């Protein structure tokens, strides 16, 4: 429930390992986060499990993602307290998507699942 830029300044691997303790608790696993978050952002599975060892920010994790996905303008609605899709600030809409994702998870979807809803074919 951090709303403001003090989250940015977080570290990251404080940050997403309580996103994968919310998964975990109830009975997802830590892998579906990650192939998530790979899947949000452009970077490698591997390349998140590295940042875990590095003192980067969260915001500076979200800053530098290699490739967003085109698909995740896709994943609106209401995640902690507020639109996704109405959020002025950019870095903010990017790290509430990634939560929106998450929620999916912790609600007991696959990743598999969770690609699925937001990957659209013409």
């Amino acid at each position: 429930n951090a709303m403001s830029q003090k989250l940015y300044n977080m570290k990251f691997a404080a940050v997403y390992l309580a996103l994968i303790a919310k998964v975990e608790r109830k009975g997802g696993k830590a892998e579906s986060v990650h192939q998530v978050t790979s899947w949000l952002t452009g970077y490698e599975v591997s390349d998140v499990l590295a940042c875990l060892d590095r003192d980067v920010t969260y915001g500076d994790f979200f800053r530098q993602a290699p490739y967003y996905v085109p698909e995740r303008i896709a994943i609106t609605g209401k995640i902690c307290g507020v639109r996704i899709e109405e959020i002025d600030d950019p870095l903010m809409q990017e790290i509430r998507r990634l939560d929106k994702l998450v929620d999916w998870l912790a609600k007991g979807k696959t990743s598999q699942q969770v690609l699925e809803k937001y990957e659209k074919h013409k």
